[PDB]
């Protein structure tokens, strides 16, 4: 039907609103990181979570479990880091409105990030 | 006291959620690598990375794992659930419960594997 359609990669603005200390909060850009099954799956069950990426502006020293998201290539009005250590699972209803997507380059940096925060080899 | 490892099995206040998210206060295993949790205990505060736990065992879905009670310290065999990682302020710590086996904590590198597309 029509569903929300969704794709790992894809930049959404999400709404985080209520954090405690050095959580991501209030509104921020976020990297969709769940596999495309999943996401599928959390728009027609409407019962979904889905796994994003929180992204930052201020990008000062980047750390090997960040990347480097360019304005120019994302849609983004400036230049951002997505931060795998602020990897989050969330509700659909977070979801606000879709900015553009990451670079394959960009996503599979992204994915060395996820693997290295999370200990994944 | 801040000494959360990777694996071990945390008491996590996950207040003000919404909709399907995992909320309230429940067991969490950490899964952030150790030296991203040993730079929180040295300094005394940041985030760290958890998969959260539920009681709901009915049915197990690929991307998550049936932790056994008889080796971890909770009270009754549970679930944890990759496609609800996430990462939490250390301030959301409020005790520890135990730890997950070598076998439960592959098991979950697998399914994190499997819920985040890293091949």
């Amino acid at each position: 039907g029509p569903e929300l359609v969704m794709r790992r990669g894809e930049i959404w603005q999400v709404s985080l609103d209520a954090a405690r200390g050095a959580e991501a909060n209030n509104q921020r850009p976020a990297v969709v990181v769940s596999n495309d099954r999943a996401n599928a799956t959390a728009t027609r069950l409407g019962r979904g979570v889905i796994t994003v990426v929180p992204v930052t502006s201020n990008i000062a020293k980047v750390y090997p479990f960040q990347v480097l998201l360019s304005a120019t290539t994302t849609g983004l009005q400036v230049d951002c880091k997505a931060q795998a250590e602020q990897i989050r699972s969330i509700a659909t209803e977070r979801l606000l409105r879709p900015i553009g997507r990451v670079s394959a380059a960009e996503l599979a940096q992204l994915d060395e990030a996820l693997k290295l925060h999370l200990d994944l080899w």
